[PDB]
């Protein structure tokens, strides 16, 4: 085989004041989670410097977007440099939201990767395919243009031990399509098989392939198992107290 | 004038904890005009530390904010979460969010009525391009842009709660400079669409900035044009030059 650490990555989307983020951090951190886990939490910009400060250094704190330059003329944009400057090494890059909400295209996110890996960042670039392209057969031909932009950016092949991907099923979350451990196994060794071909062997079988759909503490502990499956990106599920037992789902 | 000038400093995406000491000790130290309301536009990551750092005296601004409290939208930052961090201002629709960011008219009038309806003061931006403005499409254009931020103003009382920046997109990067004179005819277009669509009582009080280049060398002619009741300035809020803009209003 080959031994990928898992990794739980909670993506705390627009939510959070300094009094809920105490007692969430509080509640995780006193929990003890499963040590052979990496444990990340995505909270709001306006939240990062003080959860780095608060959060003990087991936990790694990532900004849930970030722009492509150090600095410049863009209103309302946050660079990598300033992410370094409030004690954090994560950004996820190229959710499923900046793309079909905020309308962020292939080569842009492929630009953030390439500077976030230049400024000496850690990566959670996000890939997935939308109901209407599933459903025409299109999830491969998605997800590998996708995937194509991401390792356009990379700066040089070492950079890949920095980079943790997540798999979106755009095409079940917010229809009345439900993603199986099954259907999620399926795509992450696609995406496996993908890495083995178009960079490595060596980067295929080290990097972690994180699954971003519906996880629940009733679901995480299958899914964990899966062999493709190294762990989560979750949503709204990071926010509460089911967050402790999901990164818990690999321990037994 | 019984209008209050009021002068912006937007940093875009630029600042450190320690390039950020540095400017806001200076400014400070300057104690530019008190008869002047002057603001302070940051990132997001360095807006509770701006506000903690600066005097009551000046108002910290978030760069945008979203249209709703919480939700699924990775990347956004709401109204709630900068009143969290102790910040009483937004600036909305800015010509890059519009322009670079494809935000439309629409969703700006949403997030001004988000902001105004979570208790925030609003900096809505407007302004047209250089191919609006050689067609004469200059009021068409900000005329438009006015109707969604109007059509966003939660009660008319509200209007107290708002500065509208004029942004001449068509002069900003199109290596043109825009004159006072030119300054002058769109901000007494934008009061007398005010008066019409709105009320004389809103165009006798709202404050009207100018968001072209503004310099120590042109700011107190424009200062002085009777419908300019201040700046949001761009690249010279990261300058010590900011203080003497500051200082506009003043003989
Ligand atoms: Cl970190
Ligand atoms: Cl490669
Ligand atoms: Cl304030
Ligand atoms: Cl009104
Ligand atoms: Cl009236
Ligand atoms: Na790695
Ligand atoms: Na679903
Ligand atoms: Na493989
Ligand atoms: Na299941
Ligand atoms: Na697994
Ligand atoms: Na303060
Ligand atoms: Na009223
Ligand atoms: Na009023
Ligand atoms: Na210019
Ligand atoms: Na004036």
């Amino acid at each position: 085989a080959s031994n990928r650490k898992f990794f739980v990555g909670g993506n705390w989307k627009m939510n959070g004041s300094k009094e809920s983020n105490q007692k969430l951090l509080k509640t995780l951190s006193d929990a003890k989670p499963d040590a052979n886990t990496e444990i990340l939490v995505a909270v709001p910009f306006v939240y990062l410097k003080d959860v780095r400060e608060h959060l003990d250094k087991r936990f790694h704190v990532a900004a849930q977007n970030c722009y492509k330059v150090a600095s410049g003329a863009f209103t309302g944009e946050i660079s990598p440099a300033m992410i370094r400057d409030c004690g954090c090494e994560w950004v996820i890059l190229g959710h499923s939201e900046r793309r079909h909400i905020f309308g962020e295209s292939d080569e842009l996110i492929g630009e953030k990767v390439n500077h976030a890996l230049t400024c000496g960042l850690k990566v959670v670039p996000c890939i997935g395919e939308k109901l209407d392209e599933r459903e025409a057969g299109k999830t491969e031909q998605v997800c590998f243009r996708q995937l194509d932009a991401i390792k356009k950016g990379i700066p040089k092949a070492e950079d890949w031990s920095r980079v943790v991907i997540a798999y979106e099923p755009v095409w079940a979350i917010g229809t009345g399509k439900t993603a199986s451990p099954e259907q999620a196994q399926e795509v992450h060794h696609a995406v496996r098989q993908w890495l083995e071909k178009n960079v490595s062997q060596a980067v295929a079988s080290s990097l972690r392939i994180t699954y971003g759909g519906s996880v629940t503490a009733a679901n995480c502990k299958e899914l964990a198992k899966k062999p493709d499956v190294d762990g989560f990106l979750v949503g709204g599920a990071s926010l509460k107290p089911e967050f402790v037992d999901i990164c818990n789902a690999n321990r037994g």
